[PDB]
């Protein structure tokens, strides 16, 4: 009589969307094998805005382990993510808090802006209806140089084709992630991929260090607060666990949100004709966007806020359930990693009328909001750090595309999904482009 046996359970597509018909099938509470454990994925309200919204309830860190060390290298280690002891991870929160203040995030606007341009400028030159553009990986090369130089102040030039062996890493490691939770070339590829991002950040910590050394300029960034969260550590390992988790997390899941949303408009063509329209009405002939643009721009929030329940690159989180606990008429054992899903909620018509209708106007002014049914930053203490940076991020990147560029998607191309650490189009996105 096994612990789980009683829950109830099973006797382009990603294993979310069997979660997903098994929560149709099953109810609200279902057993499921993910990351090698049996885990319960709890997909009532009630259940995200209990376990979610207090501090009692922390992150099972047996979730965690494939961000934590890959194949024997250290990862992500004990940083923001995948620190779920709750005194480790609340002290080191407060500190880099201080970089995503209204006024650190209002100074990136000018960075944000340049990226955004430089972007522009490159697609504009191909936009001959006839040129394949992978958007995916272009938005990519343009979330990584945003976050280099918002985060760390430095110049990756991605758009410009620079750093392919960094390039290859992140890809590398994003594949180890995701064969960990499911020989010798791939062990040694995603092993020297890890220690190359480690030695990336040594690299760049030294360069900060000699300049303030030196009396150099430096400004406050993400990069600063990492720093002072270790003032007078043991030794630099807490510091690039940091380093590493900022300089993948502050791009990755940005990229995969563009990519999503350029893949979904190209066959949205009303929608991206009042997008159009909205952008030449708010911002008009303007090269750069200014802060008190961004709260102009209504219908594209609303859109983005499509895109992620559709399409949220990060499905969803886990909890540690301590006791037995009855949830949704269920009894769970305890010491139970406890699955909460945006994806498979968001794909529920018991949540949403026409669940696979990209439909903006759920998101509207009067609408009724989700209550505890979408969650692309997840929801309490454990929520996105990083979730206004991106917001404003992409639409800096997505207003600069709409006011000056039409994209068609080369047919062929598909609108499924992969998983590799997150959810990502399977396709690169493929678009042919012409000027408006
Ligand atoms: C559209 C883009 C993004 C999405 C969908 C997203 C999604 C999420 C989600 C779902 C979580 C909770 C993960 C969990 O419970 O294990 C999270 C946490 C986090 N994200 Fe993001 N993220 C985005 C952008 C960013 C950016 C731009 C940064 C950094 C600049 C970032 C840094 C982080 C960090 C460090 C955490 C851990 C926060 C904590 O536990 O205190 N994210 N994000
Ligand atoms: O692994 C994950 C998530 C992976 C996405 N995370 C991010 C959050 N915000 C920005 N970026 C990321 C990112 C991107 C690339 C990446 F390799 C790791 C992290 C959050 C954690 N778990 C949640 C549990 F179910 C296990």
């Amino acid at each position: 009589h096994s612990r789980y046996e009683h829950i109830p359970g099973p006797p382009g597509r990603v294993l979310q969307d069997v979660f997903l018909d098994w929560a149709k099938k099953y109810g609200p509470v279902v057993r499921v094998n993910v990351f090698h454990k049996t885990s319960v994925i709890v997909t009532s309200p009630e259940s995200v805005k209990k376990f979610l919204m207090s501090t009692k309830y922390n992150k099972d860190s047996k979730m965690y382990r494939a961000l934590q060390t890959v194949f024997g290298e250290r990862l992500f280690g004990q940083g923001l993510v995948s620190e779920c002891n709750y005194e480790r991870w609340h002290k080191q929160r407060r500190v880099i808090d201080l970089a995503f203040s209204r006024s650190s995030l209002v100074s990136l606007m000018e960075t944000f802006n340049e990226k955004a341009e430089q972007l522009v400028e490159i697609l504009e030159a191909k936009a001959d209806g006839q040129t394949p553009v992978s958007m995916q990986d272009m938005l990519t090369y343009t979330a990584m140089d945003i976050l280099a130089k918002a985060a760390f102040g430095m110049e990756t030039s991605m758009l410009l084709g620079a750093q392919k062996p960094l390039s290859q890493a992140v890809k590398l490691m994003l594949e180890g992630i995701t064969a960990s939770r499911n020989k010798r070339k791939q062990l040694r590829e995603v092993r020297e991929s890890i220690r190359f991002l480690r030695q990336v950040g040594r690299d760049w910590v030294q360069r900060r260090r000699e300049a303030l050394k030196r009396g150099e300029e430096v400004p406050a960034d993400i990069l600063t607060q990492i720093l002072k969260a270790e003032e007078g550590a043991q030794d630099d390992e807490g510091l690039l666990d940091n380093f590493v988790t900022f300089f993948i997390a502050g791009h990755e899941t940005s990229a995969n949100h563009l990519a999503f949303t350029v893949m979904e408009l190209s066959r949205q063509p009303e929608i991206v004709a009042r997008l159009q329209a909205e952008v030449d009405e708010v911002i008009g002939s303007k090269r750069y966007l200014d802060f008190e643009d961004l709260g102009r721009l209504q219908y594209l929030s609303q859109v983005l806020k499509e895109s992620l329940r559709l399409y949220p690159p990060a499905w969803g989180t886990f909890r540690l359930l301590e006791e037995e606990t009855l949830i949704d008429g269920v009894r769970v054992p305890g010491n139970t990693p406890l699955l909460f899903s945006t994806y498979v909620m968001g794909r529920m018509d018991t949540y949403f009328e026409d669940p696979l209708t990209f439909n903006p106007d759920r998101f509207g002014p009067g609408a009724p909001k989700p209550r505890f049914t979408y969650f692309p930053f997840s929801l309490g203490h454990r929520s996105c750090i990083g979730q206004q940076f991106a917001q404003m991020e992409v639409k800096v990147v997505m207003a600069k595309l709409l006011q000056r560029l039409e994209f068609r998607l080369v047919p062929g191309q598909r609108f499924g999904l992969q998983e590799q650490a997150t959810l990502k189009p399977l396709d690169p996105v493929l678009c042919t482009l012409r000027p408006r």
